[PDB]
């Protein structure tokens, strides 16, 4: 039985030795760090009264991907007024009014809130529909913008349902019940799979769309099954629906496992431990820690999904390390222990690269103290 069942987290840091008083102390100074923090460690900054961004240290912009981040990590802490400047913030400039992408968000602006490409990315569509859930059962909806259910399921509504509103595309393929990769190409990405919170979207949606969402949950724990390699449990940034990584696309060789398939191993951990349903997670999250047993975070490379290294160095390795920690939530293999003890020695990254190392970083910290809850009701 999951936590979502039990209503008990696992504290990963506490079994491995750590005392509970120094865990929280330690869960509060992430937050004040990467919230508050020095000019080369904070993501977040405040905008006058009513809003604030997550910036993109790295491409000097702000993305759905960090807006929708942030919402999350706000609403685990208990952190309202974040919470409310981010969501004003992805409301005021980021959300479509009209037109094909109607309800979605444009998955980048500048930090001035001018966008700079209309088109969407439905990791950000989920995780802001997922949080908004979470504020709503933790809160309570206020008067509108901040009506939280109904803007979550508004964001839903739109993401199965834009080809029936215009000339736009769903953000999962009706057939299969996968989410893509954008609503207008017939592929995937392995880390945008949250089957948790698909099981949470059939409880809290839109009546008409809950037996989708609960069929989209056993289909994203499936394709998961089918785009992990066997051997290295490594995945693909891009795969076809198959599993198989997607052909190299005009903008880059997302065949390989580099930045974004990282999230999938912390995607699978926090299913098994909110869910318990596929076995199949222990092996994942086993085989994935085996494959960097022995190899140094500052040695990180790209790797082909069957394991070879590329010269290249990872660009994240802070992130992999992070998502490698997070395993441990449903790996039992003799490599759980140790990756919790080396995420715990690890501090925040600084400089010009942090943002997704350290988001990586956050969600990590929350699950292995086991502060990454359901909020029901
Ligand atoms: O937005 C993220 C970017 O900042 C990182 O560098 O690569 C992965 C992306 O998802």
């Amino acid at each position: 039985k999951g936590a979502y069942d039990t209503g008990t987290y696992a504290n990963l840091f506490q079994r491995s030795g750590y005392r509970e008083d120094e865990i929280k102390a330690r869960l509060e100074q992430t937050w004040n760090d990467l919230f508050y923090g020095d000019e080369h460690t904070r993501i977040y900054y405040p905008v006058g009264d009513d809003k604030g961004y997550m910036l993109d240290t790295g491409n000097d912009d702000v993305r759905s991907e960090g807006m929708s981040y942030g919402m999350m990590m706000a609403v685990q802490m208990d952190k309202k007024h974040e919470f409310d400047r981010l969501w004003n913030y992805a409301y005021t400039y980021m959300q479509h009014t009209e037109g094909r992408y109607k309800d979605y968000f444009a998955w980048h602006c500048k930090p001035d809130g001018t966008r700079l490409s209309p088109g969407p990315a439905p990791d950000g569509e989920e995780f802001f529909a997922m949080a908004l859930f979470f504020a709503s059962n933790r809160w309570g909806d206020g008067p509108a913008p901040y009506d939280y259910q109904a803007q979550a399921r508004k964001i839903l509504h739109a993401c199965l349902h834009q080809g029936e509103q215009g000339e736009g595309d769903p953000m999962w393929e009706p057939s299969n019940r996968l989410i893509k990769f954008i609503p207008e190409l017939p592929f995937s990405d392995p880390s945008y799979h949250l089957p948790h919170f698909y099981e949470l979207f059939a409880q809290y949606a839109n009546e008409q769309d809950r037996t989708f969402w609960k069929e989209a949950a056993e289909a994203s724990r499936a394709y998961l099954r089918t785009a992990c390699h066997p051997v290295t449990g490594l995945s693909p940034e891009y795969a076809n629906y198959d599993g198989t990584p997607a052909p190299v696309q005009l903008h880059g060789d997302f065949r390989h496992f580099y930045s974004d398939a990282y999230r999938v191993a912390a995607n699978v951990a926090l299913d098994w431990e909110w869910f318990r349903k596929d076995p199949w997670q222990v092996q994942q999250s086993n085989r994935i820690q085996a494959f960097f047993s022995d190899i140094d975070v500052s040695d990180y490379r790209r790797y082909t999904i069957e394991g070879e290294p590329f010269n290249e160095p990872a660009l994240h390795p802070v992130g992999l390390l992070a998502t490698n920690a997070m395993a441990s939530l449903a790996a039992d293999g003799p490599d759980a222990d140790s990756f919790v003890k080396r995420f715990w020695n690890t501090p925040l990254r600084q400089g010009k690269r942090r943002y997704y190392d350290n988001c990586l970083y956050f969600f990590t910290m929350l699950a292995l103290s086991g502060n990454y809850r359901v909020y029901q009701q």
